[PDB]
């Protein structure tokens, strides 16, 4: 199983590579991770 939660600060502008993934990947070594369009990203971890 895994769940989402908003990341830490993660800000600026998404890429279609994925920004959102490196970060919580390489900061809080999650699964993956998505930018939204209201300045928020989402991280998927095991749950």
């Amino acid at each position: 199983k895994t769940c989402e939660n908003l990341s830490d600060s993660f800000k600026g502008p998404c890429i279609p590579d994925g920004n959102c993934n490196k970060h919580c990947k390489e900061k809080e070594h999650l699964l993956s991770g998505r930018c939204r369009d209201d300045f928020r990203c989402w991280c998927t971890r095991n749950c």
